[PDB]
């Protein structure tokens, strides 16, 4: 039983994020728990303040015609309990629900440990015989407590795209809004726990430049290469199969190289030190002790710049 | 209260994928969230446009007779909220729901990291005393937004098998349709993270051809063999118990060999270098330095061709 | 409001497996999704074909008296949607539902990787003041599509025990039926991934029979023993705490031995080669190179026979 | 509408375990699926056998006043379907439901692999204006089929504490009963898979007493220490964070010691054999070959006795 | 149909924790199962004790006006069954439900293994045309049995913030309460299983100060570094991505250092003992045998103090 309008009925929206949590990098989802604030003029039930009752008259959902406001990017049906419905004199309705649903917004892992994200919530609404345009009411969109959690992420701002995008979808126009949750990552636990430990093993790796014992040079370069796999695998697990290249995926892989040429050197410092030409060997070994850390720190400036600086 | 027909009542179907996600290779399932569009002539409620009401008349599901359209390959009951029902003059009904259910479609891991898949959604419908044939309406089957996600997979096309397959199941004919979601994998994160690291350790493995120290040769070939298990196990975990052989399961196992004969060589380069016959030893060792990488790259062309090229 | 009988009312059952999946070895359960077909004479609503209506008259569950058919070995309440109810003239009722519930049937892991299983579904029914006997109608028990999945298992046959087992349970006789799902395992992925890799490490283990370097013999026998734990642990995890002995649990453990006496030998080949008695040492070492693989392959014939052959 | 009594109305209880399963040591819970048998005199609906109807009259739950019998230690609401209600002449009611709920009973891991447990189910009932005392009827408490499963546990007995415990909880007396499920563990798969493998590695550990090569002694004692972690971690995972000490937690940790002093010895057998005092070294090494296994087997009798014997 | 008041209607709250469990450090949540006790004066249904019925009159929820009391920090809708409603003469209502919901309270891992926590449950309530203030009734808040479980945590006290916090949220004041669950961890299983084993490997690490064999010194310091990753990874897994530094994350990382300079020393004890200057080498090595354990135990006092002592 929809509201007999004279033009496209505007529905007024708003989201008050109450709780954020379980942002799942692998799955590219996250769970939210918020208020949904809707409103519209249904002149059809305006109501003579003086003549009867009081200021505003409370209805149960069955009584009034309510607009179906579906969330677009949601795993299952949104999970909402209705909080209050308050029809104004002029026929204006004040709806408030408190849904919670896991939302499917994508993430850009291009700078992985040091990335910022922009999550989305959508809200479509389909037309019947009056057209429905949705739009935001910013006093119910200040939505975000001063307690919005979302572990391991700094929450920058909850805003929304005022202008809706109105489609024609299957011979019936819909109207979609864009609610934006912007967050930077709390990179850090990534250093004492990944970045640093990863570097340390790389350095030990090439302690075998000041060494001549092949036995203790392979026991050297090789033992550490293993440990680095232990970190490549640790990192690769809390992170999805990107079709592009991560930052840490870069350096973690560039690392795989300074373990090859490292093992190349120690290997050649020997089919060159049994070839009774230690003239050359400890020439190269002497040299690696510079080329390596330099070319590294150099390619890390080259690499890092290639990602952040551009 | 079914629609008094004169022949098999055609029901017209359609699916607009709104969201795709949680494709689970182990479980061989995936979750979808779409529109379901149905329609049929129930002349029994045609309705004199002029004589009353308006262009089209809205019903609640309880009022009209609606066809039970069950999804075949679904874990639990599909999870659908009804979006609109609009009966036309002639008695034509326009139904639209927005279900979300995890679907059980199988996958072919024969090319694992480089595989393409064809997921299915089914839709049966059982007959009563008028027969029901289902069939697709392609304006509600263009189903797939321009945002269909499905992480780590490229989505190629959402189509469907126009011709239904009508069974006789328990003295009552059913009619089933086939909705096809075709996707290729985003192989890649499989290289910097599996393929390459896996290769590197294999190479270092057989650096012990330019070496004579047994101690540093087993410390050599053996250390890396371990690391390779660390990758065989990593890979074997995000992948189900196929009764056939995966591609990466092949090469990952062919790899287990070039670690055995590698260990064979270093082992014989010694019961042959203590047998005061280093004549022979550093003949073999010298040789392995070719046989190995060749036979490998050879068996990789042999292997790769055996999977992709045929 | 039960059917006024003259003797024990027979209820006629039937299950059409539509989907099988999530067989969980650890949990000893599995999920099924099937049809449930029931039928009985309730003469009390026989209905004068000519005098009124038509051939068969459709009821909603609230209208008719229906027998409670509970599933015995089920985790929670069975999860069923009712598909059709069709009362015949004589008063015969035709009921059909489409339940899905995870079933708790036990498994016998005595031959683990090479085992066949017989899963059960039960169906009791309690009496009131007429006795209820259940029994099977085999045209609705041909239940099993030609698509019954159940990953990593070959499905041999869906049958059922015609004769019911009628208990007296708490001063009211019940009647239980036995629906049997027989499946063999797809042992195989167990070879390239467990059996073979497990053997290979055992072999390398005792390459240290053709060796004299204690350093590279412990680096030898010992490194492999580790790797075998890596497999004992892998296997032990996808498998419950049996009070009996698995097959692979046997050989996996018999393996632990050929790594002890292996380590025993290498160890004695030395407190006997420093005891300036290499007379004896390279007598034993020479010998082990036979005793071991023989006694193994011998005890594997002895073991294998002990499980399968008996 | 409760039963007008003259004193505390006795409600008669009973539980027929139909199915047991998913005992979860980590979570300290388990799932059961049983019958619940209740009964009480509601003289208020006694009913003139001859004057009307028959021997006993069947009611739907809505018709009669039924006592709320909540289970105390249950995760969520118990999940029950009602099986039959049969009011006797005198006004006696016969109630039977078939619930299934996961129960939260605690476990005592003090003897871990060799422990026996006593699981509980509770049943309270709150009073209104007549007091409710619950009590057991032992013909509906013989509850336990001859098929009660519960994998990896031997089921010893299903009994119950006849005398209820009546509390005063919030100005209204409740009455609670105690249903006892006693089970011993099927320790065993713990030997071929944990105990034995764990010992074997410990023994090889100290094969390095009959050795002099430091390289092969660290490669010896150390390699095995790792493997033992692989077991400590395996065990620690299928077992919760006890505030007390497990049995296997003891020996698994006492083991950590015989790997330290083991490594201590091999280490000192060398800063004492390079100190040109091999006089002493192979005095100690000689000695360890006894002290160790003895002190172990000694501390294992000391330890084992400390747990089981007391 | 709300209670015609003369001022802000006070609603009187109370929570009796019946069960605690599944505290999930990763997810920062936990499940509770408690009583919820509400009460308020609805003079509108006061009821002439003598004139009719009895002392107190029982209602079903549909009959009375009940306040919506939503829990704030909850994943999904709270899961509550209603236990009793008892309206007093004066019009006072006595409500009791038994909900169970997983709650989202944050945790402070700054002292990880030795941390104490303060979990929250919230309860808001929105106003309509009479204002709603909530407040606690402490005889129904003594909520916590003498069996409150919560594995691996010592439960210190269940209390609540008497004074509510009244917001203005979207043109309608709400009122929120704070129920506090305080718990210390059962650190301990963290010692025999993490702390101690972690230390032991560190010590063995630097046994290679009383050694001169580079081969057995890298086989020494390096083997253990690996094992330490095995612990860093074990610990890092049962713990979320803190933006701050854990205690065990500190020492676990400070440990990474005493493995670097350890490896630095053994490495320099050699490009200095081949440089025919063993004058210096076994000067340094001699020294490390003190500097290390001291600087450690020193930096552990420095570190530990930095977390607990401040
Ligand atoms: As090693």
């Amino acid at each position: 039983p929809p509201p007999i309008a004279d033009e496209p009925l505007t529905v007024n929206t708003g989201i008050y994020l109450i709780e954020c949590y379980s942002l799942d990098d692998k799955a590219e989802t996250f769970k939210v728990n918020a208020f949904l604030s809707l409103s519209w003029k249904d002149r059809r039930l305006a109501f003579d303040p003086v003549r009867s009752g009081v200021r505003v008259k409370t209805y149960e959902p069955e009584a009034i015609w309510i607009p179906e406001i579906r969330f677009v990017n949601v795993e299952n049906a949104r999970d909402a309990d209705v909080v209050d419905i308050s029809v104004s004199p002029d026929g204006t309705v004040q709806y408030l629900e408190r849904f919670s649903a896991r939302v499917l917004s994508p993430l850009d892992f291009r700078r992985y440990p040091f990335d910022s994200q922009t999550l989305h919530i959508y809200l479509i609404v389909r037309s019947v015989d009056t057209r429905n345009i949705v739009l935001a009411v910013d006093l119910e969109k200040v939505g975000k407590n001063d307690d919005v959690f979302l572990t391991g992420w700094d929450i920058e701002s909850f805003t929304a795209v005022v202008k809706p995008a109105n489609f024609a979808l299957e011979d019936r126009l819909e109207s979609k809004l864009d609610y934006q949750l912007r967050i930077s990552r709390q990179y850090f636990s990534y250093i004492p726990n990944i970045i640093l430990p990863m570097l340390f093993i790389l350095f030990i790796s090439w302690t075998a430049f000041w060494s001549t014992s092949y036995e203790a040079n392979v026991t050297l370069v090789v033992s550490t290469l293993i440990a680095h796999i232990a970190f490549n695998i640790l990192v690769e697990t809390n992170l999805p199969k990107t079709p592009y290249m991560t930052y840490t995926g870069a350096i973690i892989f560039m690392i795989y190289l300074f373990y090859f040429v490292a093992v190349i050197e120690v290997t050649v410092q020997h089919y060159l030190k049994v070839e009774s030409q230690p003239a050359r060997a400890a020439s190269i070994t002497r040299a690696s002790r510079i080329a390596f850390p330099v070319v590294f720190l150099l390619a890390n400036i080259i690499l890092a710049f290639l990602f952040f600086g551009f």
